[PDB]
């Protein structure tokens, strides 16, 4: 079976099983990876440029406004490649995902398995004068593929889908790997308050800190498997433990939850029910009259104001500190202008391989995300007054501008929820005394360690003369292609109608033209965005 | 028993760059990449604006004087170190991050009898959790173009602790640190203890 | 306590006396008076994420 | 599995297990060897030049001072290659070794195993005019690798790490083998006393002695295994029996061991305790007054004076006869001058492959070794007097200059201890009626025979015409690469604090800059020296 | 044992035991306290300077 016998098999499908109360989703995915010879065989540690728009030192125009962009960092570059199925688009066909968000309220992940077979390694031999050279691709029956997977998570994570670097979303195209590399400590700290006018900026510390620097090769961390052609590999089943993520969006605010303020029903249509003057109810503060639905007591609050957009200048900073996920559509925001970015708003740049139509072209999305309302707290629109009494506040004692964090013990908020195709699936939980309460971009945060990372490198083939010179043309050019078959099982409880009138069922974005989501004459098509969070529901 | 050097910038996938051929040289940032971003930014794609599912450390007003019944008193901030900034022992000695100073008698390990000595833990090894509120900013809208003079603010002084943040306790301290502490009975207990 | 195992290749900086302090002050004197050192600690680096 | 199936596997790690009283260390190492076709297929015996700085005959300037350098010898050159893991740097990651010398008092070796798989043999075919020739590397599915291991130790040793010739210290780089060859008797004897003034030098005997010469091929000594590609090989577990080597350095001398001479404690600080005039105690000689701590009796002595540096002119000589391992730091010696070489002081030259940063460059170390004090006996500083009495000696009867061996039944001394990375691990014990009591450079000396040597040669592939002419271009050019996975288990008892105040824990050398021990932008880095012998302890 | 018999004992040490995966630390401490007669035998409640 080593040669002339195929070890692996192709399965790409997803199947549902309803037990009458809960759904079990088993989704298979298999891809054809094109792996290439590592640029250098040795680890490296180096420091980087700040970025395209970062100012050259001494540019005080725009003051410290333009310093946010770096994008400066320092890292160790391993000669390894990282195949991670952390995107949603891997596992779910667009129509097979549409059935998930349609029929299910919320979902968990259970298991993940991975298998690498069957390997094919070839070498490039160019014979000819040069003007008319002829390449010849002939395979090495004896050559190695190195497969390193760390179940103990000794390595830094760097498997997050961000900077997409993930397997393609289209089963029949080939995939390219991205190189595995991770951070080592450095100080980017930037002082933007320097000056007599406080406006000017400068950078006090830059560069790598070598005293405490940690350097972890792949060889020492994990056990490596050397695979020839007839070999196969498997990671074994990995069981997540995670909380379910809601598939439904909340339209309620603190105003939409409660007992509505008693009013007199209209006799004729159209008419508006008048507010009843004399009622009895709890109120905040000293108010007796008027009794209002704004000042009425409630035992929790929904959403919180946050400074946006916060630039944290840290070691390595600046960086953004996220706010709430709410939608700006209740305010004047629309796609096509004025396009308010206020609530935490993610924008996905993606390659042709990730579902762009044009080859070698870039496209973006910018999730609004328009369906989350009632969680909307936009700090520029807010106020506080000193004393709460029957009379309205004086000109003094009433403030409106800040810009303050209202997160507190009472607040209740929602995560962004899953996102398709480009959303990450799971994420690692940092080890600190206080773990985050909820994750920003990742639906699932592994309680125990995250699924081990799977690294792959094409073992070097050397020419007869190893050292010469000078290290010039030491290895013979080589490339490999292998197949990767994963499966992950999910568990979801199915939705039942809670209302009388008909829902608006999920689907393609509203304005988009349906021809762009189905292949073209050339064969290029784009996958749709599903939020989702595609169904409304009641919070309270 | 271990200190964290990572910040929100040190955690993640590093922004793709082109490795240097010669030493010393710096790897140039790749112009065209694909990745998530906050806000409406498409170009430039930056490592500052890139999305991450949690944040490390939080800005805090310092030093807060709470005037209470019996007050004033200090309300603590994060335990981070000021060594990434210009702070050094022997000047300028920034007290910013929560910084404890231990006065101790001869009986407690001072050499001279009947004499007093101090320490002032920095604590220099906690970095990447460092958020010093005077150095921070917020801008109204996040877009490809940099913010206008208006809509970009820097001075506050606001609490960024939220559901996303991840932070560290001061950890044990020797010799003078306390070992255990009592938990107050309230409906909301503290999530993490400052000195104990 | 659960014991530490090396997670890196190169050698750590192991804990000890504060950097600038003179080691003679932590061991008894002619009169017999000495001072104990500060250990943080939190004396080892590690990875958060 | 012969073709297309990978026999071997990659494991490079070391793991500790504490039983609460003793540590068990299991360290794996695996390397990628690049083996090349032997220069000639036939054994050879030949004589060599004296050396670079050895005088041409009749050069009487410098007298016999410059004759020490040869470096002259005669040997039999086998067409075989020797892969020996005799260095410490093979088995221990720098941080994984730092934990050994930190937590353990002393250590033994228990077992060693070795495995050679998986073999890849290729041939070089150059087709083209010559101006624009194109090499083509295509593998021989049928070709042999010869693996010879002698468990019975019929061959001379020549496996000592000296002249480093050992596997690299960095797991991801490739290794080159060194050719196996050993000595045959010869007479180099040099007379440096010839002349009327006794100063001039000449060589009386030179050349090989063919009468009693012993010639041992590899084929007759050991059984050889012929391995094709799909084959694997293993040496079986080899159990050492050896004594533990101390991980701690001794600061005590004969003066530091004992009961201190009674004195009157100082009342104020700072002050010095005055020596008590009238005490009762044993003394050497006839001394009653003054009673001194120098003349007081003690039942053993520490360290011994030795002539340094002794040049033994032997058959094949000159050579150095070692002294004690002590440090010169108590005297005026410092790195950066004046740099006294007196105590036995080893200097390690090492290649890029052995942990030098620059490729094809040489670097040195010169272990001081600064931490061994109290064993320091430097013969130029010493004296003897005829009679030991109350009065000090006369001008006559008091001598200071020699230069004499004080090793005797009373003396107690220390071996150099292990050394990292470049130190040897084990060594062979010569068979003589009097074996050495302690080894100079090697921590472990096998009581029984040493671990068998592992020789490997690439079996010859012949062109159709064997004899032609004339022996011109008889074999087709060929090279091979295979993987070598050893493991050796150690046993060590863990250290517990014997003092109140905090230790100085082991680590990087003091003055060195930490950035040089972690990879560079190009990826080149250097391993640190650990002594060690990194902890102080009490001798007595 | 009430008089002329010593009830207590002096142990000041700490000892570690490694199970190969986890450490068990047992630390003893013993001190000699000098206790003095209370200034007043009665409880008190009072207010202080700033």
């Amino acid at each position: 079976s080593g040669v002339g016998h195929s070890t692996g098999n192709y399965n790409n499908r997803t199947i549902f099983h309803y037990h009458g109360d809960e759904v079990t989703i088993i989704c298979h995915a298999t891809r054809h990876i094109h792996l290439n010879m590592s640029p250098t065989e040795e680890y490296k540690i180096y420091d980087t440029n700040h970025g395209p728009e970062f100012p050259n030192t001494g540019d005080q125009t725009q003051q410290g406004r333009n310093t946010v962009n770096d994008s400066y960092h320092a890292k160790v570059e391993t000669p390894w490649y990282l195949i991670n199925p952390n995107s949603w688009g891997i596992w779910f066909n667009p129509a097979d995902f549409q059935q998930l968000i349609t029929t299910c309220t919320h979902v968990t992940i259970e298991t993940l398995t991975q298998e690498i077979d069957n390997i094919v390694i070839k070498t490039v031999s160019k014979q000819g004068s040069g003007a008319e050279e002829t390449t010849q691709y002939n395979n090495d029956l004896t050559a190695l593929l190195e497969v390193a997977l760390d179940k103990s998570n000794m390595l830094p994570w760097v498997a997050d889908n961000m900077y997409l670097n993930s397997l393609g979303y289209i089963p029949w195209r080939p995939c390219k790997l991205t190189q595995f590399c991770y951070h080592t400590n450095f100080y980017n700290t930037i002082n933007l308050l320097e000056g007599t006018q406080q406006n000017q900026w400068s950078q006090i510390k830059e560069g790598i800190q070598y005293d405490n620097l940690q350097f972890t090769p792949i060889e020492t961390s994990a056990e490596i498997d050397l695979l020839r052609t007839g070999d196969s590999w498997t990671s074994g089943t990995y069981h997540f433990k995670c909380k379910p993520t809601q598939l439904f969006y909340h339209w309620q605010s603190t105003r939409h939850i409660g007992a509505p303020h008693p009013t007199t029903s209209p006799e004729q249509e159209g008419q508006k029910g008048q507010i009843i003057q004399d009622t009895n109810g709890w109120q905040w503060g000293d108010r007796d009259n008027p009794i209002s639905a704004s000042t009425t007591v409630k035992d929790f609050h929904i959403g919180y104001s946050w400074p946006e957009w916060r630039w944290h200048y840290s070691t390595g900073g600046p960086s953004i500190n996220p706010g709430s996920a709410f939608s700006q559509t209740p305010w004047g925001s629309e796609v096509g202008g004025t396009r308010l970015t206020q609530g935490a708003s993610e924008k996905a740049i993606f390659d042709y391989n990730h579902g762009e139509a044009e080859p070698g072209h870039r496209d973006q999305w910018w999730q609004n995300n328009a369906q989350q309302t009632g969680q909307t707290n936009w700090a520029i629109k807010n106020a506080h007054q000193s004393e709460l009494r029957n009379a309205t506040a004086s000109r003094e004692t009433f403030w409106t501008q800040d810009y303050h964090n209202t997160f507190g013990p009472y607040t209740a908020v929602d995560d962004v929820g899953i996102q398709y195709p480009w959303g990450a699936m799971w994420g690692k939980q940092p080890d600190t005394t206080h773990k985050p309460m909820m994750s920003a971009h990742a639906p699932f945060t592994c309680q125990n360690g995250p699924p081990g990372q799977l690294l792959v490198k094409l073992a070097p083939n050397y020419t007869d003369s190893l050292n010469n010179e000078g290290l010039q043309t030491n290895r013979i050019v080589t490339f490999a292609t292998f197949w990767w078959t994963g499966r992950c099982t999910f568990k979801a409880k199915l939705r039942t109608p809670r209302q009388f009138n008909a829902y608006q069922l999920p689907g393609i974005p509203s304005g988009t033209n349906p021809k762009k989501f189905v292949p073209d004459a050339i064969g290029r098509f784009e996958l749709p965005f599903m939020p989702g969070r595609a169904m409304p529901n009641y919070t309270y």
